[PDB]
């Protein structure tokens, strides 16, 4: 499973936790990438439409799928279908977010542009 989990009681909601495939997949090491926003996947060809659909998301702190184009560290290029999720505690308050990243164009590119 590719997956970070960030703290937005921190200052830009940064990593706080990475999976061993997400460094894998993205060709980051974990201590480049810690205290970082996720931001940095994002590059010159990612849907700007489709980033304000998951600030909106954030902001909301409702759950989304979308898919849109990452960038590993060496700026290669990959389909990324994303799913964030709100984690509470037992208290019902929001403590984490979890941003899991599945690698594949499994929507049609043409069928996404609509
Ligand atoms: C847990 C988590 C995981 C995220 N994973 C990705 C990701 O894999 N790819 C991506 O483009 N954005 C991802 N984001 C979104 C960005 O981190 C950021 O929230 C988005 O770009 C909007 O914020 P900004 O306008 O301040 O940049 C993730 C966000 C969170 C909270």
């Amino acid at each position: 499973k590719n997956f970070v989990i960030s703290d937005p009681r921190l200052p830009d909601n940064p990593i706080i936790f990475a999976s061993d495939s997400f460094l894998e997949l993205t060709e980051y090491s974990r201590e480049e990438i810690l205290g970082r926003n996720c931001r940095f996947l994002q590059g010159p060809e990612t849907d700007q439409a489709t980033v304000q659909k998951i600030r909106d998301a954030i902001r909301d702190q409702r759950e989304i799928t979308v898919q849109l184009i990452n960038y590993t560290k060496s700026g290669k290029k990959f389909w990324n279908l994303f799913h964030l999720q709100p984690m509470r505690d037992q208290k019902g308050e929001l403590q984490y977010f979890i941003g899991v990243q599945l690698d594949g164009e499994f929507i049609p590119n043409p069928l996404l542009g609509l």
